[PDB]
């Protein structure tokens, strides 16, 4: 206890300068490792056990209520320095991260689980080569796979480009689809106790944190992404999208949105402000799904300023549908929120999107 | 000669399986080196001979009235072998050649240079270090920039990607720079004799030959084009290009043509036809400027047909401007052919570009 | 002939120092590469010409009566600077030389054995694999035993050691064989 409090009087650090979006990112793998790591299995130890006392049943074993995600390094509003290049990064290092967190995971289950007995169907998954050493061949063979993607990732992050390895990890699937083949010929086969231990911990975590540890939200004001728009069009010379009529607008993006021609010039020269809206797109749609959870609008006013970034997602290719969602953050626009929505519910296009 | 004439009757090959447009395309390499190589030159040293003889003046250093070209893994025409793929290897292929045979000349060049006076310029030009061995300084300095791209180029051929050394050769002015100013030099310091001698060899090559060693030329009928584009306009619901009046597809080249907004769809799903047609238009915009000498159109019949493929390769993304030529190859296409270029020249966008 | 008197007019070179055993070892190197490489076997050919026409029979082709052994480098009569280093290096770089001209012979000789008839004993000595371009097969093999020793020679001539290759060259037997 001593060493401890000295350690604080004279372990003295004081930013000099202001911290970076890494940084901050940082912050929260630190949360993440030291507390929501152990707290969140054991939170759905409790839960479980509280349940099966209580009301007579527990919930099955696939269902993780909780999930953690960050705004930091995804949070632009108002901040220049959250540029789509740090996000690119802080999306990689995440990744990193979980590779180290999983590597601890594994290492265990890797020594602990000796068993033998099996069932067909986990026999079968192996077949012969680990057939003498079932749960452990799996485990041995995910660990060399989370080797791997750490290895790709922190070149990546130091700059260098590599064709990515054999068994790259980028969704939860990949992760927990052996881990549950263990679970359930354990329990099969009467090694319950040994399946709701550390492994039924690891279960849960893949699906609370998973592949990305933390998924990220973007964050931008409507009025850049008009600004965008407004640069785009009066590029092509079709009019200044920021001067039309609310109805036109809608117009103008129900059109595109259902245009199978592009709109995004192959070879254009924006200004830096329309380049960051443009290049954060891309980083969405670049980074594999499920590792954004949300595009947050800041100052959402119209049925446009949802619909202006469903276009921009469009052009930065996106093979999935992401979440948009207004943010009303004013008296009148909390005021208006409720026609907002019943605007875009009305829409057709929308409502299926 | 006896050992010469048995080795023909004895060293039998005979192809089991049709050539590849690759194979074809080392044949001509074959020609390059075996004769080429030493033969422009020599014509060039006679043609001058004769100029000062029989006229009184010899055509400036820089002057290099030869090129060589070849079809090679350019010509499409009726061949389906001749893939974009092909292509694109064909063209790294040339340059892994140029860089072989380029090298030959330079090691030479780096051992008998090694005279020691230079002009203000040329020590200038280097300046210490290798100031004291100046013409072999910058031999040496490009032995090393070809052996870079050299070594670059046999990872490409293999199938490996990988960042591009500082200095990778892609023009001719990166050969012909430093050559030129050892000619000056040795010229301004009395040493006109090694000047006119292996380096003014060397000088002409790079112009005959240069980086790409033998440019070569694409060639696609006019019909494949078509198809391409009518394919496309169907996909985008602008009508069928392959129907309409040449009044119109001229109405409609020239309108996106001067389009700002893009046209290929940026993940499509064409026919193996067009999506060869588009590929190939993607290795010309991807190769070097100077690789290609220019777009030939076998069975060129209308203004359309030429148009069509300013089009294509203005949607496949090309900085300069490529030389493309309709291809008359029957009575009445002949007989058409200048009524075809009045059109053509007198459409204003067409003059100017 | 204007152009190479020219060359060595302007193309002066003066050691301003001393030469060491290596730059002797270096010229016994262009000796041998630029006229005893083509002049031996030359010699031989003449020879032979000659012991058939007048005598009636010619050598054996396994005998080769003329050998080349150099001093420079091996030499430390009264020489300081021909230490046991030098001469460790010179051994080497030979090695590397040889490995250098034995490649330019191989090369030929794996382009123009296009041959497909062979002797049972000489498929035998391949067997499948390369039955269907035997003497090309064995080309090949030496090919890339040369470039094996060429490559662990120049590391250790660059001063790293590197256990050496499967199929490192040490002994003519591995090249006439």
């Amino acid at each position: 206890l001593r060493q401890l409090i000295a350690q604080s009087w004279h372990t003295d650090e004081i930013r000099k300068l202001r911290p970076s979006p890494v940084d901050e990112a940082k912050w929260g793998f630190a949360v993440v490792e030291n507390s929501l790591w152990q707290g969140v299995p054991n939170y759905l130890r409790e839960l479980n056990e509280q349940l099966e006392e209580n009301l007579g049943y527990k919930l099955p074993v696939e269902f993780v209520p909780v999930r953690f995600t960050s705004w930091m390094g995804g949070d632009r509003d108002g901040n220049p320095n959250v540029t789509a290049d740090i996000t690119r990064h802080v999306l990689l290092l995440s990744r990193w991260k979980a590779t180290d967190l999983f590597l601890k995971d594994i290492q265990v289950l890797v020594s602990e689980l000796s068993m033998v007995e099996a069932t067909p169907e986990l026999l079968a998954l192996v077949g012969e080569e680990g057939a003498a050493e079932p749960y452990r061949y799996l485990m041995k063979n995910l660990r060399s796979r989370l080797m791997a993607t750490q290895a790709w990732l922190e070149a990546r992050l130091k700059g260098e480009e590599l064709p990515k390895p054999e068994g790259l990890l980028t969704q939860n699937e990949e992760l927990w689809e052996p881990l549950y083949a263990c679970y359930q010929s354990l329990q099969a086969c009467g090694m319950g106790i040994i399946a709701n231990g550390d492994l039924l911990d690891t279960l849960r975590r893949v699906k609370c944190f998973g592949v990305p540890l933390v998924r990220i939200d973007i964050r931008q004001e409507s009025t850049r992404h008009t600004e965008a728009l407004g640069e785009l069009t009066r590029y092509l010379g079709i009019g200044d999208y920021e001067s039309w009529s609310e109805a036109d607008k809608q117009a103008f993006l129900i059109r595109e949105l259902n245009s199978k021609r592009p709109l995004l010039p192959r070879n254009w020269q924006p200004s830096a402000e329309t380049r960051e809206v443009l290049d954060t797109c891309q980083v969405i749609a670049e980074a594999p799904q499920g590792s954004i959870a949300a595009y947050v609008i800041s100052m959402a006013k119209t049925p446009s300023d949802v619909l202006a970034v469903h276009l921009l997602l469009k052009e930065a290719g996106i093979g999935f549908a992401m979440p948009v969602a207004p943010l009303f953050e004013t008296l009148d626009d909390l005021n208006n929120a409720n026609d907002v929505m019943t605007q875009l519910l009305n829409i057709d296009w929308y409502r299926g999107l």
